[PDB]
């Protein structure tokens, strides 16, 4: 269950958020117990495709090799928090799982700059019962996080020190697929 209603930064840039690039997830705090593995790989494009906004989304379990991407047209409900039903697909964008109701996520983005980024997701997927996840992405899918996204956990009065890090599980990423994803 979610429990966090996340702020958006003040003067939230969204046209330089969602640029169609890609932003790997470097870090990640689960308030739920036991929700999510420890050891996990994750990243996403973000982007406005023929005047609509949309996420891919990229999951992969190091160590089970549980591998999926889904793609969304987000919705705006402020700026810098979205909702979005999600779709399952293949790497090149053949529907796995169709859009259903009750199957979304929000995305509130609390900190970004040109380089790294703080967002808050709650994920509604039927039966289950996902807890709140935050992460620390970068543009560099090695970064170590700086000062500024640093101090933005601070400011959201969480522990940096808490946020698990992904950056020793090998991941390797199809950038080219995320991108590509935007349009599907
Ligand atoms: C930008 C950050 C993230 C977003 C927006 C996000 C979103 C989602 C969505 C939408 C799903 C369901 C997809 C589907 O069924 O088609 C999902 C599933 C999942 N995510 Fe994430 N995720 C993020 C990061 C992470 C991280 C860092 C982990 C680390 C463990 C993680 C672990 C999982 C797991 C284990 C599932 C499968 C849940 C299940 O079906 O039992 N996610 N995520």
């Amino acid at each position: 269950a979610c429990t966090k209603n996340a702020i958006a930064q003040t003067g939230f840039n969204k046209d330089k958020y969602f640029n169609g690039d890609v932003w790997y997830v470097t870090d990640y705090l689960d308030l739920e117990p036991d929700d999510v593995p420890k050891r996990y790989c994750a990243a996403l494009a973000a982007g406005t495709a023929s005047g609509k906004l949309k996420e891919a989304l990229y999951h992969y379990d190091p160590k089970t090799q549980d591998t999926f991407y889904d793609v969304s047209e987000l919705q705006v409900e402020s700026l810098g928090k979205y909702t979005a039903n999600f779709k399952k697909v293949d790497k090149n964008g053949n529907v796995k799982v169709a859009v259903t109701a009750g199957n979304y996520y929000t995305f509130t983005v609390m900190y970004a700059d040109d380089s790294s980024a703080l967002i808050h997701t709650c994920v509604h997927k039927g039966n289950k019962d996902l807890g709140d996840v935050y992460a620390v992405l970068n543009r560099n899918k090695d970064a170590a996080a700086g000062d500024k996204v640093k101090s933005a956990v601070s400011a959201a009065t969480l522990e940096f020190s808490k946020f698990i890090s992904t950056k020793e599980n090998n991941c390797a990423y199809d950038n080219d697929s995320l991108k590509s994803l935007l349009t599907k």
